[PDB]
């Protein structure tokens, strides 16, 4: 007999139900938190990715009441420096990745010192030993220090995570655009269910829900925080963006970026997306609207009060733009 | 918990069942009704949008038993001069779009008098507070005017607009072939099932319910009528044709016209297909072979009897024309 | 609320369970019913078509132990000269269609008269009353003549059929591959689940059921058996044999024939398949072989006792040839 | 009505859950069991045809950890040659596959004093019993000889082949790359569903369940493992090797070797994929980064205590490399 645990779904799997509303999309409010002790002013944080977040990005981000985190792809000063110079940009706050092995012991460090808002304990596996002991190592030096685990898609990984003392859990296996985790693997758990399932326990301690990898519409946005998300980490999205590492290519006909994956993941390129700003300005433009069509006053009106429908392939299909011949693609539709 | 409510469903997904029949397709009555005290010829009515209902489609569609929404992005005096327009060209039926910003009572107060029959205030979210608010006033200063109301998708969204005073109930969250309505924000319900969870409680009070949008064939008007539906709204199966507005565009050996919505849609190319006399017999003809199979008299009987059973994505394959390289295309196809 | 009646299934939608064998595929009995008083050497009958059956393809058909059926696009006497035709040439069985409105009251007659072995009343739509009256209408004027009714894919549509006199229920709704009914209607029923429905009615008579139309591969002729089918009705089988009505056409590289429907159906161009013996030869060869993988020594034992599973369409990408560059199609795998 | 038994399942239905682990992938014991006497240290081994496994790539599987079959359609004289080659190449275990015509034991009599460990009678139908009888009259003919039996697809095919006395059950209808055997027969079971059914019989003798085709990836080689497979057999993922049979072919710019399989199937194109030391070490490495995900120790754990959980088309999407263009591509991609 097959051990199926469960049937699992994914952003296309569901759409959000249009209720009865009080709000005006310009009403609408995006205050969320990103930690416990961490609020933000949009429900959007980066992906620590070298050819996502460094310095520059995190600025532009932080600008819009989000929160960068940068990579660890890089020495531990110039990562320390990044930190400080995005700190010293009209008190901006920010987040940095570490590694859970051992060894980021002075980088971690360097970065309390270096003043960083919140602290990033990276790993493909937040339910291993290893990543929950480095927490526990980590939560004891710095009693009051911020800090995201992950990756999980279970509740008791996001459980195992809570104890081991962090502020937030982000949840995530597999779904990034640049991964190919759950094909080399074998494992993983569709993104929707995934924060589901986390949030049911994470709900219990008061601690936010981080959804990471997989959003690469605004409306899978709403998807994620109707799924329980506090807020969303991203990568294909401010990949592209003038902010974001690395610079402009043009091929065979248009404008790129480079996006990689840090094999679980690969080498790629990705439409050039002008300014961050703008970004934003489009992705929480959809949120907006989303929150008028379902009466979502606050996020934690959409995130715990916003239903679902279950829909087909066929569905999915009818909901993208069809049978017609698409002149001029709209900026958020790209 | 995730909060699934159920499991919905559009015209893919379904297919109709045929039963017993006495019924002729050539001899199926297509007579329905548009809202409370307005009947139709047939259940077709075109979509209030700037690239496919002004005086001509109106005047045309209505001269083959349906009705037009005139589009409302004109001067206040334009939109009266269209619905005059078709008024005076046989004493047909129209109808045309408004708004609900700081003013638009101006505007209805325009339309009214220019002869207008039903009118239509097309959101892109009817169960919003401001529109079932700026519904219930106008109900209020105009008693005896027809009302239509929407967009809605569920039950208890149809269940508010007919509280506020509607005519009728106009369904469709994101279903609509330019439509990016539930890509950038995520809400929406597949049309069939909308449909059906609409009519269900809108023919309690017996109020019509209006499909509008995610038509693409024949075939879709008849589910959208058996899953509740009293008539369907077009867009895309309407637009490209001559009495459509628009000159006709030649690319690349193909013509086509152009159709843009009214961000959270997009502009693109939909092919010419002829008069419009010519897509309804086509369309039409269709729903009258529907009708057939069914043993479905009337539209009240596909509407209230006929069956559907689910089917997969190889049941939707099946459907379409598979394994042949298509040689000489079909009318329809 | 929606009035759905039940789900459906076609031919992608299931797979044969193998089981337990006793049979060599070349053991296999192939032998079965057209009709209630009519036996077939081999489950196959030609398609009733301009562009699929006359006299030529009917006489190379029931060679090998079919049954082909006359069209009824031409004139009476050139139909009844073809039967007779077919009729003198080894003392060969013919079946001739015919419409089901009134008109077809001498064509009937000279058929009967040129000495056909079945009668097939052919409609879109075999559940409504003016076809059931015009079965009604000839069977009373020949009482023992071996008449067909359809087409229906429902189990009061099978039973309304076998009252009006029938000697075999033809089932089929759409799944034509030169169909639209289907697009066109929004009426239909998927195969598989259309001959199961009337084979649980048809059952009860001792009818034998005709499944028509949707099939592609030698292993959808199991699939229509085991779903209750004594036999199929094809047409983009027999469309391109040498047999078939139509000239060879070369066109950008390979040969074809036409094939249309005879709007509903579309008018198209088929693979040109050689001599109509080798295509038989293909398609019996995979059900012989199908009948020896599921320990099916008759054709009664494969429409009676044979098993199911349902499938996923991954299930199916799983079925076909996947992840290789074929660079010898098999003639059985066009 | 129609006789469904149950839904199945295969690879791109499922995914792995991740749970606590104290295993780090690098630490991960991938030591299995081919038969019920001969471990492995690997669960791969490579399939009797003609375009996979010879002397070479059979000695290079066997030195890094696994053991090869080597195909039938030689002289009878040849195959205990390749047997031997094997045998003397390092003291290496080796299999080689019969068939069950009127006349083989001629050819399994030359196999087993070629100092060939395992006996693999691969047929299209291991349920027929031609197939069970030949199988009952080898292992009185040869008591100590193990046995390899299939192929099957059930729960009651494994049970008949264990009791007509195979060391192991081997498990396949129809998912082969290059099988056409479901499309021309209509007969098959997805290969998950098939392998933890034959499984859940196995695994109460004690029995070890082989996984034979649908192989696309190193993450296929995990769930089917976790689904109660003892080990897996795979054509085209050792196809197109160095070590596997045939010259490298240029076409167009891409490098291939042929793949045939042995009309049930067909002839094509694989792709070039270095020597097979690089191959295994990447589909292995992949399978450690499973066990370390699930937390898994030894390959048992992962056959026996490895949850599933079942995915939609668009869950399958979301896994596969998506939005973004691949610029690099990576090995095990
Ligand atoms: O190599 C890696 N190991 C583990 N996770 C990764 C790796 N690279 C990218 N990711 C994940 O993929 C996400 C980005 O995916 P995207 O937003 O869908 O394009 C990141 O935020 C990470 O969670
Ligand atoms: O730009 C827009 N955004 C969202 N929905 C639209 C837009 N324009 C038209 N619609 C809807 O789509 C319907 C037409 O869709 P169609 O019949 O499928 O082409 C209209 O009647 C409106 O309800
Ligand atoms: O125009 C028609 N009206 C009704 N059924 C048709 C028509 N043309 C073809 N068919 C059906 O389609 C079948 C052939 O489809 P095929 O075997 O899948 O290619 C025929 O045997 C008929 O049952
Ligand atoms: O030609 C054939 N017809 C049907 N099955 C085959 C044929 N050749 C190989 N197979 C099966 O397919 C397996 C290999 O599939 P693969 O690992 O997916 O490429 C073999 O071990 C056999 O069980
Ligand atoms: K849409
Ligand atoms: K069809
Ligand atoms: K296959
Ligand atoms: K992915």
């Amino acid at each position: 007999m097959l051990r199926i645990a469960k049937e699992a779904l994914t952003f296309d799997d569901v759409l959000l139900v249009p209720a009865h509303s009080t709000v005006l999309p310009n009403t609408a409010d995006l205050r969320t938190r990103l930690t416990k002790n961490i609020a933000l002013n949009i429900p959007m944080v980066s992906a620590s990715m070298d050819t996502v977040t460094e310095a520059r990005l995190a600025i532009a981000l932080a600008q819009e009441g989000g929160i960068g985190f940068i990579h660890k792809n890089m020495s531990i000063e110039q990562q320390a420096a990044q930190v400080h110079q995005v700190k010293i940009s009209g008190g901006l706050r920010v987040g940095a990745a570490v590694g859970a092995a051992p060894g980021n012991e002075e980088r971690v460090k360097a970065l309390v010192e270096a003043g960083v808002d919140v602290l990033l304990i990276d790993s493909s596996h937040g339910h291993s030993e290893g990543v929950l002991q480095r927490i526990r190592e980590t939560r004891a030096a710095y009693p009051h220090l911020e800090i995201i685990g992950g990756n999980v898609a279970t509740a008791e990984g996001a459980r195992a995570l809570i104890e081991a003392g962090v502020s937030a859990v982000k949840v995530g296996i597999g779904p990034g655009s640049i991964c190919t985790t759950r094909i080399v693997t074998g494992v993983g758990v569709p993104q929707i269910t995934a924060i589901a399932d986390a949030a049911g326990v994470a709900n219990e301690y008061g601690i936010p829900v981080i959804a990471d990898g997989g959003i690469r519409f605004s409306g899978d946005i709403s998807k994620a925080i109707a799924a329980g998300a506090s807020c969303v980490m991203v990568g294909s999205m401010f990949a592209g963006t003038e902010e974001a590492p690395g610079e402009v290519i043009l091929y065979q006909g248009r404008s790129y970026k480079a996006y990689r994956g840090m094999p679980e993941g690969i080498e790629g390129r990705i439409a050039y997306k002008g300014h961050l700003k703008e970004i934003i300005h489009q992705q929480m433009g959809g949120l907006r609207s989303c929150m008028g069509l379902t009466g979502s006053a606050t996020v934690e009106d959409l995130r715990t009060k916003a239903q679902f429908v279950r829909i087909s392939g066929a569905g999915m299909k009818e909901s993208h733009v069809h049978d017609v011949q698409i002149t001029k693609e709209a900026p958020n539709y790209r």
